[PDB]
């Protein structure tokens, strides 16, 4: 495999038409999911030359870890849909890579039995019924050794996929919310942030004041997202808000983008838009479906080798570097 | 049916060719037509996040009547062109959904059996040959219980529509104007709002200054219309004006816009840019010539349901919160 | 016949493709001569209502004659390759029509036979060999009853025309020049202008400054005018400089615009922009090769209806007011 | 040939796939390869008429020679790769041309067995292992009498090139580096400066400090340029920051650009954005493959006519009149 798009194209071989679907779907009429990947490729970056490149290092750190590259694997439910190790084949490929994992509230494995494999683990909260059931899970999550809490606040409901709806897309009988929900509110934030000393990251935030508001309330990150184009149809792309929402943090919080991240180029526009680091979702689903634990190694190695290139290519020997890097606006 | 477009290839498999392009096309090379899609296409919302949810309602007031969604049933022409039932079917629909229904002038039912079905429908007036005559159908629909004159502004003759002419399209013998034209001007209008008290909302106002004469001419409302691309080719979409147009007018009459209004993303859009509430003209035609009241019932059933997800995935508990969105225009 | 596409369309069946190529074809990879197209599609007009529509004219005052239309035959040389009345056929369709016809100092009859032909034509001058003979073609046309002299100075010499090098295309035997050159300066605009009382009109205008300096040089009119897409590849359109060059002028001579102009909505978006008349060239030339005279009457009846329908759905009763209406860009 | 279109027809006929492969791929998604057409097919020409043609010159003077366009052939590694006489095909035809030719550090035949041809010729240099020996390279250049020292600054290693990765691309046998690397630094540029008197060219700066800092540095120029697209995939097109970079400069270095140069048009824009001169690299080769030495003299001349051309149609008797030309930003 030589770029993220050689494993979409294995994904769609091995998987059932309907779970590929489920997959790379969005709501509506797809113009979020579209927008993503449209917006990433009208962003140029300027890269700087002759600089200091005797050790060049892609790591950084977040949330008290250091993290090999400025990315982690972005929540995704239910992963034995896509290969039967599910999210313990990602979860190892991720530790292996020094990149952090998210397990998330509906996985399909136990949420403790992700966090044995190790690699310091982070994980994603769907607000539920309760206040003291979603406090429940958090605590779980804590004492199993989660490093950070992804609170996921674009999810209200789930957006309409009309892909899943044409397919009278469920899940397998063999595929279960192996961890067993509520419009989450600001109110629903302070909960969590007063019962875990783990930093909290808001995943959905695309408005400016709602950046602000997340600092106000505490979160250590935020996560600058559309959701891949799976909540509100229409929804502008992370990408496009992600410069003006860095400016407004003015560095309060770790700020994460994602949506169609596809290269180690993509990573590093993200980071020249000011982001401390991107989730990458539906790229390792197609790598864990085309070749299980393997396939998430061989995606990540790749990822790292195309960050370092893009790196260099751009004259930044740090992600630090990158981040002072300028962009241009180009029509495509 | 899933989505509106759904309803177009439903449509399209059941009318005659000639009557599927009468209700299509839309004049000159159909630029403008093309450019209502393309405009709200470009549209994005910033959704909020975790607001209260608890009570999401898609009712407005509007010309004195709650309307369950800030929608109305465009006038069309002719309407059993698309189904035997014709315009009955369409407003018994639009009255069991909570949705005005627009009476037109050239209605192929009377206005008065249309009235008669409830629902407190309004009533869109042509100017006629004669100032007498035209205040005579204004007052029929008033005493037939129209709640609302809509007067097409935009219509000072027919656009050239090319279908029709290469198609040679005419009525069938079974359609005529069940209710039985000169250019309106303002003087039009003035003789229309001294002769009733119901609000007149001027229908096909794209200019800001003729969007501010409106309110100093004593409208209620204004339709930032382009006619769905019927009239001028190459007159602007509304969706481009409405913005400008709302902050001009400064609250002083109710804002609606029209023109490729297809889903409940699209009403969002609307709504964002300031619209106090849309018209929907051609799916409505689809689901009527589809189905009959009973499509008309399923397509207001899918769009009210799409709002709904639309507006709480973007944080409003109400349409007034969504009025308060911002947006970003995005490339395509 | 429904609108100008339909007559490119006979105009193709008919000719010889060389010939068809000769007409249609631009220099360079014909990027201007797409952007003309393209340039006028991203104009949008903002129509007014409501407006007196009692008596609405199409008719200007231009170079002291009163024009059907605000628009006039752009110079094409050598018609006889489309038909074999050629310019005759031509001339006298626009006499008819009430709309100026330029003759072209390549004309393929003599342009006395052209001029006698009545409807007070323009004649378009090349600079030749010398400036005593340049200024005889001026006289001969002064003294043949020319009403203008369109100086066309784009031209310093032809540019290159892959299609015609590819078809190695040449005059028939039977089309000559009938009237039977050197790069034209301000010095030769300044010999025509002292030699004839007729107004000067400087065609193939681009910069603002040109524009300017046409003015203080005594000519009574410009054509904002890439040569339709057949002089400089690359050069920007008329139509995306005129807005800026009729400001520049202030009122000062009048300014014509070409290139693409296609429907009678174009011209009133030309009209928008600020331009006193349009000229037009290939649709001309295509209804000529379908029909010969008969044709191109079709098409000037065409072009009239479609402008008097444009004005008053814009609500103009005149062109001056046409020269009022705004424009917003669009994308397409 | 009347495009330089035609020669890439020819040579990809000519070519064994994988190194016609070779030739035209970039890096990555060729993002940067396909928007370096782009970005110039969106610049437009403002003309200016009527001027003084009767000496037009397309001759520059630059690092003290004159050249006959305001053009170079670009640094193509391998050119035994396309053709047998490789390398000294090419330059016989640039020196017959008057145009310089740049020898490559990656040459297939010696710099020194180049440089005899005569024609004055450029030396490209990549840094290498050690500062020792790649200043003997430079040494060796100047004492074969090479004209300027082009040192290629955005290669701290070759890009991906993911069509190179698919064929398995390997050099032939044939095929050897005949002069025969670690990442440069402004330290590396400072030691090249101080062991020769030529001018010292900075070859792939794109951000306008970097180009500052050229000058800053003692550079006698810089090519604004993303490596053909060939470097970092993202990488903004060197024909989009040339007008920033040429302000900054103040005249302080050349500035010459390349990416895309496919015409005299093309010339004229990058000149009319205020370039000294350009670089073309892949049609040159396109003809070396098509038809050897006489392939690159039919191309040449090609340029020439159409530069020509493009300056006349456009009003500029010098290339520094060109300079002064204005441009739009269009839509394509
Ligand atoms: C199949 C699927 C399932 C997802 N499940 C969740 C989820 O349970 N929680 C959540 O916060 N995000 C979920 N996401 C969204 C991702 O975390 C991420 O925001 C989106 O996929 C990132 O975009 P990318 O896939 O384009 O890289 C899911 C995404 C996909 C494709
Ligand atoms: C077939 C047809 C007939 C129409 N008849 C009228 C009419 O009689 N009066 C009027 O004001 N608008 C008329 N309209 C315009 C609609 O009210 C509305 O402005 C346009 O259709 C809205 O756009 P949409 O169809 O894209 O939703 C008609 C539209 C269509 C398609
Ligand atoms: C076949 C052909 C011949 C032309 N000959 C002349 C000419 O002799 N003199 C001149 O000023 N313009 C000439 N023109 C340019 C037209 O006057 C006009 O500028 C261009 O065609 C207008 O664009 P349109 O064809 O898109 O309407 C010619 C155009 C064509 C297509
Ligand atoms: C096959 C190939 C080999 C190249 N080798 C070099 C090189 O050794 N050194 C260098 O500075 N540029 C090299 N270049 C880049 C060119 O000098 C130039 O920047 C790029 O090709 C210019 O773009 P154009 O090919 O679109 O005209 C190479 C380009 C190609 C296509």
């Amino acid at each position: 495999y030589v770029s993220l798009a050689d494993l979409e194209r294995a994904a769609r071989d091995v998987l059932p038409g309907e779970i590929f679907d489920f997959l790379a779907g969005g709501s509506g009429t797809e113009a979020s999911l579209v927008a993503n990947r449209t917006a990433l490729e009208r962003v140029f970056v300027i890269p700087r030359m002759l600089r200091d490149l005797t050790d060049v290092t892609t790591e950084i750190d977040i949330f008290g870890r250091r993290a090999a590259l400025p990315m982690a694997v972005a929540p995704v439910a239910y992963q034995r849909l896509f290969h039967p190790e599910g999210e313990l084949a990602v979860a190892r490929a991720a530790r292996d890579a020094g990149v952090p994992y998210t397990i998330c509230t509906l996985s399909s494995v136990s949420l403790e039995e992700i966090a044995a494999v190790g690699g310091r683990p982070w994980f994603q909260l769907f607000w539920l019924r309760d206040e003291k059931r979603s406090l429940d899970l958090v605590r779980r999550a804590e004492d199993a050794g989660c490093e950070a809490i992804v609170f996921t606040v674009d999810v209200p409901w789930m957006g309409r996929r009309l892909r899943d709806m044409r397919n009278g897309f469920a899940l397998p009988e063999w595929v279960t919310a192996a961890n067993f929900f509520a419009p989450a509110t600001w109110e629903s934030v302070e909960a969590v942030r007063a019962h875990t000393d783990l930093p909290v990251v808001l995943k959905g935030i695309l408005a400016v004041e709602d950046a602000r508001r997340a600092v106000d309330a505490g979160a250590g990150g935020i996560v600058v997202s559309n959701h891949g184009g799976r909540q509100l149809d229409g929804a502008v792309p992370g990408i496009e808000m992600l410069g003006e929402i860095v400016a407004a943090v003015s560095g309060g919080c770790e700020v994460l983008v994602d949506g169609g991240i596809r290269s180690g180029g993509d990573v590093l526009k993200a980071t020249a838009l000011g982001a401390s680091a991107v989730l990458v979702g539906r790229p390792v689903m197609w790598a864990l479906a085309a070749a299980g634990q393997d396939g998430v190694r061989q995606l990540l190695e790749l990822l790292a080798e195309e960050v370092r290139d893009a790196m260099g290519l751009a004259g930044c020997e740090s992600v630090g570097a990158a981040r002072r890097l300028n962009t241009k606006l180009g029509v495509v």
